[PDB]
């Protein structure tokens, strides 16, 4: 290849080991975030905190998710978050989020704990596979945030030489009226800012993941395996000191040989090898071990005030 030049340019360019806990256990990563060395912590969240608030399964074709999607046809499963069938075919999408933005959830326990973490000027940045707006509904603010996915929260005209921004009001409306949402500028189609097949993510989330594991002090992977992307790239970007828990109902089985020698051969989780130092796995579900742990910090009563009073917000304000 004539390319390797240029990709060893851009490869070098672009290229970037004590025992902190004193025990490989939930307790132990409650001392070490006591500590003074504990002063930044990443969360990457996934799908499992969200369970508890009701939030479905959506592999499953049961409920009452896709079957008002029948009548579109699409052509390939993916083309519904693809930007050029979007383009021309807006409605299936449009359909889709009727059901998706937010409205008909609150946010959980896991959720709160991660705005406790903001609140106490602990956390550098939640990761989120998540499309559920539950993170910003609990109070972490875009900075706060890298969703791998994009939002529902903002909204864009799709043309690049307008991008002008929209509400979420001006786009509920709109989604719940079944009108599909034009650029009152340009007429240009407007969308969530989703990151669909085809379109550019933000850069910020080039640069966040380029810099915010350089000087992270704990890493909380909460409801997600460890063997989904960008997260397998995130662990291992870590410095060798920084502690990593996972709160997760169970540890994924093997489910690819590269990207397992990868994540071997890479720093990825060793829990209870002859190596392990450093990573703890806690498995249940996602509130039950943010409530453990944040009873270990003396947290407990702020945490649960703090649900109650925002679940209660939440009821007074809908
Ligand atoms: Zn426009």
């Amino acid at each position: 290849g004539s390319g390797e030049a240029d990709m060893d340019f851009l490869r070098n360019l672009f290229s970037q080991k004590e025992r902190l806990l004193d025990e490989l256990t939930l307790e132990g990563v409650a001392r070490y975030m006591q500590s003074e060395r504990c002063r930044r912590v990443i969360c990457l969240v996934g799908a499992g905190i969200s369970t508890s608030a009701g939030i479905p399964d959506f592999r499953s074709p049961s409920t009452g998710l896709y079957d008002n999607l029948e009548k579109y046809h699409l052509p390939y499963p993916e083309a519904i978050f693809e930007i050029s069938y979007f383009k021309k075919h807006p409605e299936p999408f449009f359909a889709l989020a009727k059901e998706l933005y937010p409205g008909q959830f609150k946010p959980t326990i896991c959720h709160y704990f991660m705005r406790l973490l903001k609140d106490k000027g602990l956390l550098l940045r939640c990761y989120t596979q998540n499309i559920d707006t539950l993170e910003r509904i609990a109070g972490l603010e875009q900075e706060d945030l890298v969703e791998a996915h994009g939002t529902f929260y903002t909204s864009h005209c799709v043309s690049a030489s307008c991008r002008h921004e929209y509400p979420l009001s001006w786009m509920k409306e709109k989604i719940f009226s079944e009108v599909t949402p034009k650029c009152e500028d340009c007429q240009s189609l407007v969308k969530p800012d989703i990151v669909f097949f085809g379109e550019s993510p933000p850069a910020r989330f080039f640069s966040c993941m380029q810099s915010d594991f350089l000087k992270v002090d704990l890493l909380l992977v909460m409801g997600t395996s460890l063997q989904v992307q960008p997260f397998a790239s995130l662990i291992s970007k870590a410095p060798l000191s920084t502690p990593r828990l996972l709160i997760n109902k169970e540890k994924a089985g093997q489910s690819d040989p590269f990207l397992g020698m990868i994540m071997g051969l890479g720093g990825g989780m060793d829990f209870d090898s002859k190596k392990a130092y450093r990573d703890v796995a806690w498995l249940g579900e996602c509130d039950q071990g943010c409530l453990a742990l944040a009873e270990l910090l003396g947290w407990k009563k702020e945490l649960e005030d703090l649900v109650r009073r925002e679940h209660a917000s939440i009821d007074a304000q809908s």
